[PDB]
């Protein structure tokens, strides 16, 4: 499922991501935008063999099991395929634990390089929030 800008914001807000760990909703929306262009089925193969899945491109090396990332962890205890669902529940829940790992949203390089320090609020303007 490919979300609309405002449709995803609402979806994320409704799922308790707004200001989660201090990150205003705009940060999460901005991140998703550059990570997957709002597509739950987005996937990218990393040079180390691991793979990033879903709207927030969660990596298999540490967070989910895809049976093809030798010597990795499954910290979120879920099949990586669950992060591709139209229901963003699994992605949101695993992200919530990722963003609590100490580095904040810096765990998402696209966020650090493209959202951090910007007016992320603009990502939720014109929306029904």
């Amino acid at each position: 499922k490919v979300f609309g800008r405002c449709e995803l914001a609402a979806a994320m807000k409704r799922h308790g991501l707004d200001n989660y760990r201090g990150y205003s909703l705009g940060n999460w929306v901005c991140a998703a935008k550059f990570e997957s262009n709002f597509n739950t089925q987005a996937t990218n193969r990393n040079t180390d063999g691991s793979t990033d899945y879903g709207i927030l491109q969660i990596n298999s090396r540490w967070w989910c099991n895809d049976g093809r990332t030798p010597g990795s962890r499954n910290l979120c205890n879920i099949p990586c395929s669950a992060l591709l669902s139209s229901d963003i529940t699994a992605s949101v829940n695993c992200a919530k634990k990722i963003v609590s790992d100490g580095n904040g949203m810096n765990a998402w390089v696209a966020w650090r390089n493209r959202c951090k320090g910007t007016d992320v609020q603009a990502w939720i303007r014109g929306c029904r929030l």
